[PDB]
DNA sequence: GACGTC
DNA sequence: GACGTC
């Protein structure tokens, strides 16, 4: 759920 | 070494 | 149970 390196 | 929701 | 880039 947290975008910081993938985005889901 | 750093972050959590569809 | 899914997703890695600075
Ligand atoms: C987002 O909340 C989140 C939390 N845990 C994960 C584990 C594996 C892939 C993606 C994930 N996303
Ligand atoms: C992104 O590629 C990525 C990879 N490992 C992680 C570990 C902990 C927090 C965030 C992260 N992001």
């Amino acid at each position: 759920x947290a975008x910081v390196x993938a985005x889901v």
